[PDB]
């Protein structure tokens, strides 16, 4: 019945409970969602703890080299990290077959370079596990530990577990949502948006958080609080998580600190100098993927653009500032006008009829796509805002960009089809981008290579 600490965890409040990886915890009250009241067996202290920080004793989730339900694409992301010596591996669930697992390993080919081989693990009726018929085990752990000593036909011996970062605790603490202003100390100014400022800071003198400040009058607090309610329900691997908020003006928005900055910025300068088509595409698919969930959630971003796409380690992309624009009270902006409204990204029907839907966002993504293929080049190069709606209204569209493959320009076009619902879905854009270069995310090794 005991739980085991997958990671360490510092005490943030007067009411939570610190611990070390490996530390056993009695889950003495599971009657919550993201924070469990627990009691430490070693120390014996009692307090709240972040659920995604533990797993059951003897469970598979207890295993540090088990990644759960991650996509092959994602793990490959992780594994391919340069610092990872050959043989860095992980064990996740196969998506192709329900129940089966997959052992992914980094390898190096003198003639192919670094890469990751995948080996499906089949579990027999018996209950056995095995990659190859001539060697099965009773637990993934016996399998793993085995290949940890002997390669045995695998592309290489499983040297090192795949290193990952402490994950995000949903929220700063239990019930924590509308936190006192004084609990945030703004440290570093990170950017100056049109309606506010964004700072790297600390909540309760322990946590690394990102805070957004909004100039007063910007938006109705009550409305904000209401919208925040909705936002707060959107959890996605490719969406910048929301943590807590300061409702009274100057309203504050406290979320995940993304080191690598805005994808726009990053796209230009040296950061995006050795950026190749294959990497750009990936960023796009990550974005699609995020937008895909907004779509399934039946939500609307209303301000999608490179500038609202943040970067993370391993070239990870997360969508930000979703919603907020719909709360902007600035007159001109409400009328989709003025020097502060991102018109060049706005779908016509949205500029003209304020009809903001997912389909308008698909338009936006289209533009964003060109940003990707042109190192953050402001779109509609030869047009000042004022004449853009006009032009696009009449059917004008940015031609295929320099060095952008036509297929991507055609994607773009599909995103700009005058008819909102002729424009493709994110679920689609996600699939399309996810397999450009003859790689449908399939192909696992056979068995004994030797
Ligand atoms: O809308 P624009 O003007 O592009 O500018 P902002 O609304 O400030 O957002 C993007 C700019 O601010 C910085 N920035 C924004 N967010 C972050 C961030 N974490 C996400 C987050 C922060 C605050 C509240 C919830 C989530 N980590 C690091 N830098 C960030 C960027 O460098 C960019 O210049």
């Amino acid at each position: 019945t005991t739980f085991v600490a997958l990671y360490d965890y510092e005490s943030r409040t007067e009411t939570d409970l610190s611990f070390k990886k490996g530390e056993r915890l009695q889950i003495v009250n599971n009657t919550e969602g993201d924070w469990w009241l627990a009691h430490s067996l070693s120390t014996g202290q009692t307090g709240y703890i972040p659920s995604n920080y533990v797993a059951p004793s003897d469970s598979i989730q207890a295993e540090e080299w088990y990644f759960g339900k991650i996509t092959r694409r994602e793990s490959e992301r992780l594994l391919l990290n340069a610092e990872n010596p050959r043989g860095t591996f992980l064990v996740r669930e196969s998506e192709t077959t329900k129940g089966a697992y997959c052992l992914s390993v980094s390898d190096f080919d003198n003639a192919k370079g670094l890469n990751v081989k995948h080996y499906k693990i089949r579990k027999l009726d018996s209950g056995g596990f095995y990659i190859t018929s001539r060697t099965q085990f009773n637990s993934l752990q016996q399998l793993v530990a085995y290949y940890s000593k002997h390669a045995d036909g695998l592309c290489h011996r499983l040297t090192t577990v795949c290193p990952t970062s402490k994950p995000q605790t949903q929220g700063l603490a239990k019930d924590a949502w509308e936190i006192p202003r004084e609990s945030l100390r703004l440290e570093v100014k990170l950017g100056q948006g049109c309606f506010g400022e964004v700072w790297m800071g600390t909540w309760n003198g322990t946590t690394r958080v990102a805070i957004k400040t909004l100039k007063p009058g910007t938006m109705s607090p009550e409305a904000f609080l209401q919208e925040a309610q909705v936002m707060k329900k959107l959890r996605h691997e490719k969406l910048v998580q929301l943590y807590a908020v300061v409702s009274e003006e100057p309203i504050y928005i406290v979320g995940e600190y993304m080191s690598k900055g805005s994808l726009l910025d990053f796209l230009k300068g040296e950061t995006g100098k050795y950026l190749r088509l294959p990497q750009l595409v990936d960023m796009a698919a990550q974005i699609a993927s995020g937008m895909a969930y907004v779509e399934r959630m039946n939500y609307v971003h209303r301000d999608l653009r490179a500038a609202n796409i943040l970067v993370g380690e391993n070239l990870v992309c997360k969508v930000a500032d979703f919603g907020l624009a719909r709360l902007i009270e600035d007159n001109e902006y409400t009328a989709r006008q003025g020097a502060k409204f991102p018109i060049k990204w706005t779908a016509p029907e949205a500029a003209l009829y304020g009809r903001f839907t997912i389909k308008s966002d698909v338009w936006s993504f289209g533009i964003l796509l060109t940003e990707l293929t042109t190192k953050g080049r402001v779109p509609y190069p030869g047009m000042v805002n004022r004449e853009v709606l006009d032009q696009v209204e009449r059917g004008y569209r940015m031609p295929c960009p320099p060095e952008c493959p036509e297929s991507l320009h055609d994607l773009m076009c599909q995103c700009w089809r005058k008819e909102p619902e002729e424009r493709p879905t994110f679920e689609y854009l996600q699939a399309f981008l996810e397999d450009y270069f003859t790689s449908t995310e399939p192909q696992y090794q056979p068995g004994e290579n030797l």
